[PDB]
């Protein structure tokens, strides 16, 4: 798999994988505007308190980049 525990979150394994999947839906996202991936990110992990903060604000900006490609719904940044 990857790993078993789940106390680490700020482990360079975890961060990094996320920051892949941030990027990767930001690109077929067709997006601009922000630095950068890595930067948004960054400020995520420094903006979260816990694993649970930012693996849930992070879900919903990716969720939020499919959406605005996705088309025919809402989407609003």
């Amino acid at each position: 798999g990857a790993m078993g525990q789940e106390t680490d979150w700020r482990s360079t394994a975890f961060r990094q994988k996320l920051v892949s999947q941030i990027e990767d839906a930001m690109r077929k996202a067709g997006v601009a505007h922000s630095k950068s991936s890595k930067d948004m990110e960054s400020h995520v992990f420094l903006k979260a308190k816990t694993r649970d903060e930012y693996l849930s604000l992070v879900a919903r900006l990716i969720i939020h980049f499919r959406d605005i490609h996705n088309k025919k719904s809402q989407a609003s940044v």
